[PDB]
């Protein structure tokens, strides 16, 4: 049938199903309600940076419409909602003065979610560093971010933690490091060539290191001050796309494993084992920061669960590892991504050029984490696909490809869980069509259609698929 034998009975007892948004992508009221600017506000308001010079000033206006959106997610039989708190909406300058109107918004949101029986899963950070912190401290280049983030996290735990029991610190630090500091295509637009300055060979590693230290510090604060009373959990969200060896050659198998290590091992080896992957230590050498023993012990075991954002897969082709002059994090891997095997593409692309529809990548990623890292508790924190711009409403609603996407990816996830993977939940990116970073409003990831002229919500076929699949 159209569910393909999927239902709540097909997953573990108490398995959590949710949808996901992030603050800047959906909230709107970017310069209102006392919110201070983030690095994304400054970036998106610069001509040329975003498709059509668009920005998140209004976005989906969830700020005003949150009760409509919560009613909708409940009507679709979800158990949970992953959203993020905008740091600069709480602390307009990133430190010091609290914006009480901002606090009130998140209180109202959290309270309504709970009233409607939806569990809040709350991200502290989703790319939206307060602009004041970027200017004053140099953002994630500065080790002082650990202190600054911890104080912000402390406030959130104190203010919301009696109700919020499921936290995440960061979202995809790999992408911040890569796009913000290697390629320089996301704020702060740093890179070797870039006008803002930077160094693609060193800064991504500094930034990743500071994310890990900041995460660890915030979790240490949670555990020592709040956890006894609040009895919640704190994790982190990491992107992981699957890498499959192009052939069974030694070089190609090594390349696939090297890619896994530079992609997910970069964060998981510190979080699980207390060190960076050996291959990164060997290849990146002096450009890879060293944890002190005390720091490594703070970082190891500091995630109660691992959020994995899983979208896609590629093949990897290898070659002889060679001595080379350092140029970038990306070039450090010494691999070649390949998107076809035996003359056939790995999968068709969704609207985003990077997003190949490869359901077996979900199995690959989950099974790999199970086998490599001692089967830690995993939550699939994002999974989804996008439609292009300029379709009619009815074309958006008839999202047959997305229905197929979810049925196939969830079937592969089920396969991994049935084989013993410790997966505790699954969250669809996204509840709503939203502001998709560089793509602005030209990329539509929602299971619910948003008319960006009127702001009206209309559930797509995929929303009704979930409703049918998830009926209690
Ligand atoms: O976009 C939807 C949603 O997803 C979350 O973030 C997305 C980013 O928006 C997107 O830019 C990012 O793109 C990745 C892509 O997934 C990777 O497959 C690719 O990986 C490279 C690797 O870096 C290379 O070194 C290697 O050689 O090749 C591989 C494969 O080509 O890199 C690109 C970036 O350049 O994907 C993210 C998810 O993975 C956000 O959380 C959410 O807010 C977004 O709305
Ligand atoms: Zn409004």
């Amino acid at each position: 049938n159209w569910l393909g034998g999927l239902s709540r009975a097909a997953f573990p007892k108490r398995f959590v199903f949710g949808t996901v948004t992030s603050a800047y992508q959906v909230e709107g009221m970017a310069a209102s309600g006392g919110r201070g600017p983030s690095i994304w506000d400054a970036f998106a308001h610069t001509p040329g940076n975003v498709a059509g010079n668009q920005n998140g000033d209004v976005a989906t206006d969830q700020y005003h419409r949150y009760k409509e959106d919560v009613n909708l997610m409940k009507s679709l039989n979800f158990d949970a909602y992953r959203f993020s708190i905008s740091w600069s909406r709480i602390f307009p300058d990133g430190e010091g003065r609290v914006n009480q109107e901002g606090v009130a918004y998140y209180n109202n949101l959290i309270n309504y979610l709970l009233q409607k029986g939806i569990t809040p899963y709350v991200n502290l950070y989703h790319y939206d560093l307060p602009l004041a912190l970027e200017k004053k401290y140099g953002g994630w280049l500065n080790a002082k971010m650990a202190d600054l983030f911890t104080e912000y996290a402390d406030f959130c735990f104190k203010t919301f933690g009696n109700r919020v029991k499921h936290w995440f610190t960061f979202n995809q630090p790999r992408i911040v490091a890569l796009l913000g500091y290697d390629q320089g295509t996301n704020p702060p637009k740093r890179c070797t060539k870039c006008a803002a300055g930077g160094n693609s060979a060193t800064e991504p590693y500094i930034v990743a290191h500071n994310f890990l230290l900041s995460h660890a510090a915030a979790v240490a604060r949670y555990r020592t001050k709040y956890q006894a009373a609040q009895q919640g959990k704190v994790g982190i969200v990491l992107d992981f796309n699957w890498y499959e060896a192009l052939s069974n050659s030694t070089e190609d198998q090594a390349a696939a494993q090297r890619a896994r290590d530079f992609h997910i091992g970069w964060y998981l080896d510190p979080l699980i084992n207390g060190h960076y992957p050996q291959i990164m230590q060997d290849l990146v050498k002096d450009r890879l920061p060293k944890f002190t023993p005390e720091q490594a012990r703070l970082v190891k075991g500091s995630a109660d669960y691992i959020g994995i954002n899983q979208y896609t897969a590629s093949y990897m082709k290898g070659q002889q590892l060679m001595q080379q002059t350092p140029t970038s994090y990306s070039a450090d891997w010494q691999v070649t991504a390949v998107f076809a095997k035996n003359g056939k593409p790995i999968g068709p692309q969704a609207n985003s050029n990077w997003l190949y529809i490869v359901p077996w990548g979900m199995y690959g990623c989950v099974n790999y984490i199970k086998q490599k890292y001692g089967n830690p508790t995993v939550v699939i924190t994002e999974n989804g696909m996008d439609q292009p711009a300029n379709l009619s409403r009815d074309q958006y609603l008839r999202d047959t490809t997305r229905v197929h996407f979810y049925r196939s990816y969830l079937t592969q996830l089920k396969k991994a869980i049935d084989e013993g993977a410790n997966v505790a939940g699954y969250f669809a990116w996204s509840l709503l069509d939203n502001f998709e970073w560089l793509s602005g409003y030209t990329s539509k990831f929602g299971i619910v259609y948003v008319d960006f002229n009127t702001l009206e919500r209309h559930p797509k076929a995929s929303a009704y698929w979930f409703r049918d699949m998830l009926k209690h």
